[PDB]
């Protein structure tokens, strides 16, 4: 924007993954019935409101770039650790599956206003080891 003599900081620090909490997920491909089967395990540490309380999470999950309806978990009212324990299936055959993005995102809930997301990660099928089951935890990304 300008030649950058004064600006100080800061800038390194705001690089850094923010903390917003993570989410453990697992992921099979189930070969027998040709079906990718996500589970969408818990959340940790999502961050308190701005002024004190809880949020209401649940996660979105999805294929992209498919334009099918996402599905969603349950909210879990009040809490910044939630359980989820909520298994998704995508009836996708392998060959198809290559070039898709698994996306999860965590959201607060709220019934009068849009719904703030929370932060979001995707999980490239490409990278993905089918002979395994995948499970890990993973930074909420701002977004
Ligand atoms: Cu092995
Ligand atoms: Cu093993």
């Amino acid at each position: 924007g300008s030649p950058g003599i004064g600006g100080g900081g800061g800038g390194i620090l705001d690089s850094m993954v923010e903390k917003l909490g993570k989410l453990q997920y697992s992921l099979d491909y189930d070969f027998q019935n040709n079906q990718l089967l996500v589970g969408i395990i818990q959340a940790a540490e999502l961050p308190a409101l701005d002024m004190g309380g809880t949020s209401d999470p649940y996660v979105k999950v999805f294929l992209l770039p498919d334009k099918k309806k996402k599905f969603e978990t349950k909210v879990h009212r009040k809490t910044l650790n939630p359980v989820f324990n909520e298994q998704f299936t995508f009836k996708v055959p392998y060959s198809e599956l290559g070039g898709k993005t698994l996306v999860m995102a965590v959201y607060d809930f709220d019934r009068f206003s849009k719904h703030d997301i929370i932060g979001e990660f995707k999980v490239p099928m490409n990278t993905v080891d089918f002979g395994h089951v995948t499970e890990e935890w993973r930074d909420l990304q701002s977004a």
